[PDB]
């Protein structure tokens, strides 16, 4: 069995290996990369996502989200308070202001310490989930707006033709902006490219141990657990590495820098934070190996998780027993 300790693997494809996306994903899995839940892919030196970022400040963040925390430093939830629209230029200036800027630090480890110590005492503003792409249309390799669609994959594997579309999303971050513990919708893969700026630290639980994290989360967030049998789908709960280690939960960590891709694998729980002003692009995708995870994915039916149009068909075809209850949650 490849990668039996479920370590995060880092890949350095050549320019030739970077041509066929699906083939490279399947290669990484042949080496056991999925067992970690997360892999890093460093593009060949000849590749670029676009020519420059000199012209992005006019993008609009229509609904910036202020991430307000409740709890204790290692075990907290966050809620998103909607703020007035601002441009990326405005948001960058805000990120760099004395109130929001990254503090002086020695290295990534010192910064990680500071994040876990102090996160809850601040409310950083995240420009998340913005439909769009920063890949040049002429970038032919690993262009996250030109991937094969999940609808087409389900059609190829299962023969059924369904409605829905699959487009990328931009994320503008600042110091302390946080992504809560989650798997993807329908336990899909994700791919995330850090276009520019400061790093992003990731934490991940191997898919084979995801239920250990869920059981801890039910213990740590007992009201939430009574409200919903899949409350991590609400994407609000944080648990620190120290707390994970105290409770024997297997996990790994890695820091993504600008110019790097990360892939999350089906049912790989992940969480993390941004080091400073940055911009990432991400999208969900599927492979044939996903289909069995899609069929078994938990679902939030309490009404909180509220998701895209395209998840309807995935539930309807892969989980017909659950469909009626899940759709009641959506409506
Ligand atoms: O970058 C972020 O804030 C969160 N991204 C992801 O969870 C992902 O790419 O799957
Ligand atoms: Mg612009
Ligand atoms: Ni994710
Ligand atoms: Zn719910």
């Amino acid at each position: 069995a490849q990668n039996p300790n479920c370590n995060i693997m880092i890949f350095h494809p050549t320019k030739e290996e970077f041509n066929d996306f699906d083939k490279y994903i399947a290669y990484m899995e042949s080496q056991g990369a999925h067992r970690a839940g997360l892999a890093k892919i460093i593009p060949p030196k000849e590749w670029k996502a676009r020519e420059t970022y000199d012209n992005i400040s006019e993008i609009l963040i229509a609904t910036p989200l202020q991430q307000v925390a409740s709890g204790r430093a290692g075990v907290f939830t966050q809620y998103h308070k909607k703020k007035k629209a601002m441009t990326v230029g405005e948001y960058r200036h805000l990120a760099n202001s004395k109130k929001y800027q990254t503090p002086p630090h020695q290295n990534f480890e010192d910064l990680e310490r500071k994040y876990w110590k102090n996160r809850i005492y601040n409310s950083p503003i995240y420009g998340a989930d913005i439909s769009g792409s920063l890949f040049d249309e002429n970038t032919k390799q690993w262009n996250l707006g030109h991937l094969g669609t999940i609808q087409d994959l389900l059609e190829k594997e299962c023969g059924v033709v369904i409605e829905g579309v699959n487009t990328p999303y931009l994320y503008f971050g600042m110091w302390k902006t946080t992504f809560a513990w989650h798997t993807e919708d329908m336990d899909l893969y994700s791919i995330n490219y850090l276009h520019l700026g400061e790093p992003k630290t990731w934490y991940v639980v191997p898919p084979e141990h995801g239920q250990r994290l869920e059981r801890l989360a039910r213990e740590l967030f007992p009201g939430s657990s009574r409200g919903c049998g899949a409350f991590l789908r609400h994407k609000v709960a944080l648990i620190s590495p120290t707390v994970l280690k105290e409770n024997g939960i297997p996990f790994n960590r890695i820091t993504q820098e600008a110019g790097e891709f990360m892939v999350t694998f089906p049912y790989g729980y992940h969480a993390g934070f941004n080091h400073g002003f940055n911009c990432a692009e991400a999208i969900n995708f599927a492979t044939p190996r996903w289909i069995d995870y899609g069929k078994m994915a938990s679902q939030c039916s309490c009404g909180e998780a509220r998701v895209t149009f395209s998840m309807d068909a995935f539930v309807r075809i892969l989980q017909p027993e659950r469909y009626d209850l899940w759709k009641r949650g959506q409506d």
